[PDB]
């Protein structure tokens, strides 16, 4: 119902098309299909591929994380390690406690220090402003950079933690970080390191971080068009790109570009766990609980918050989820769609991708939305592919 629900949604003019791409780990049920238009600079109309270069947003979060375990691999890191000496802009953050009624910041020192298992699993206390209102209430008060000079990671996220290290959850730049502290100890750019370790042993040439530069690229971005002459990707994350405009060098937290039919070759061999980027082993690994229990306490009260939404992708309130190293982790089935133990996540409002080993299935579903993007829409549109694509699959699998 993906083919109706989205044809409706070209119709009334708020989506342009959509990219979907779904496969079990062998390739025998493979499902792509690239539905609509894209619009080029110059207003002429095209119809969507497979092969468009797509903005990924926080679909970057899942790249970084498994770069970051290769570098774990390598014994250039380690999942618990103290961070301190390699990103000091780390050490040095306070922990925001709450704010007296004069409306002056409680802070205190860190407990303890900041690792990469924190970074990848949003339990560092690294917070986006634009979702947690204390740390929103102390940007604004310790205001304002109308800088806007171009910085790098180091110099974006400058606030003051959220909660003691390791004892809380909340989705924010910690795969920045991570993305840094990767490029810090490789001592090459982010986008070097994923050229060689994840995309070249793929086969995968279509990448680049924002800003796109090559020709190649740019000729097939859906997100350079008259609406975004900046390829900003302001369609995926629903006004701005605020943060690509103003940063300089790679954001591993959701600065990458990449086509569906790349991003499913990255899924696969994490449902295949085919050594072809890590030791099965380490992969195993990502699909667990990695939060602690004050931390998942923590993600439980996000999670029935009103931002909740958001970070349950879909699954039902009824359903147990931890967070895993890459994503949301299921920890119970779901008859019928995600077995336990599915890691999922997605890219600003209209991009979504599920990891269900239990079940031998993985995808990506993409929505190409039209500015201004209609939230509850795309929240509907995600939800008709993740449980399409379930019983596309159900369908195939009863045919043999
Ligand atoms: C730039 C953030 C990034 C990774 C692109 C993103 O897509 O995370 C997504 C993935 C999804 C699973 C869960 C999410 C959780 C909360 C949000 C609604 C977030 C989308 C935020 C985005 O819509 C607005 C930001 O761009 C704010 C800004 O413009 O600075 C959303």
């Amino acid at each position: 119902h993906m083919d109706t629900t989205f044809q409706a949604a070209i119709d009334t003019g708020k989506i342009n098309g959509a990219v979907v791409c779904a496969t079990d780990a062998q390739g025998h049920f493979v499902y792509n299909k690239a539905t609509g238009e894209r619009t080029l600079l110059s207003g002429e109309k095209q119809p969507q591929q497979l092969d468009d270069v797509l903005y990924l947003a926080s679909a970057t979060k899942l790249i970084t994380t498994i770069a970051a375990l290769q570098c774990v691999e390598d014994g250039l890191l380690s999942l618990d390690g103290d961070l301190s000496s390699i990103a000091p802009e780390l050490a040095a953050k306070y922990v925001l406690t709450g704010f007296t009624d004069d409306e002056s910041p409680l802070d205190d020192p860190p407990a303890r220090p900041i690792t990469l298992k924190m970074l990848l699993t949003h339990s560092s206390g690294t917070s986006y402003h634009f979702l947690d209102p204390s740390i929103a209430k102390w940007r604004a008060q310790y205001a304002n950079p109308e800088n806007e000079k171009p910085r790098l990671v180091e110099e974006m996220f400058t606030y003051p933690l959220s909660f003691q290290p390791g004892t809380g959850w909340m989705y924010g730049p910690g795969l920045d970080w991570a993305g840094r502290v990767v490029e810090r100890v490789t001592g090459g750019t982010l986008m070097e390191f994923m050229q060689k370790r994840i995309f070249d042993p793929l086969g995968i040439t279509d990448s680049q971080f924002y800003p796109v530069t090559r020709e190649d690229l740019r000729a097939r971005l859906v997100d350079l068009n008259p609406s975004d002459p900046g390829a900003l990707g302001s369609a995926v994350i629903g006004g701005g790109g605020e943060m690509n405009l103003r940063g300089r060098g790679a954001f591993g937290g959701h600065g990458l570009f990449l086509t569906g039919l790349d991003f499913v070759k990255i899924l696969r061999s994490l449902l295949a766990n085919d050594g072809m980027l890590l030791k099965p082993a380490a992969v195993d690994n990502m699909f667990q609980q990695h939060l602690g229990p004050e931390a998942a306490a923590s993600h439980r009260a996000a999670l029935a918050s009103p931002l909740g939404p958001f970070f349950r992708v879909g699954t039902d309130p009824e359903t147990k989820v931890g967070y895993g190293l890459g994503g949301l982790l299921t920890l119970e089935d779901v008859d019928g769609w995600y077995g336990e133990r599915t890691l999922t996540w997605g890219g600003g409002l209209t991009l979504t991708w599920f990891i269900d080993r239990k079940n031998n299935l993985c995808g990506v579903g993409a929505i190409q939305a039209v500015l201004p993007v209609d939230g509850d829409l795309m929240a509907d549109l995600k939800q008709t592919f993740r449980h399409d694509i379930y019983r596309k699959y159900s369908a195939w699998k009863g045919q043999q």
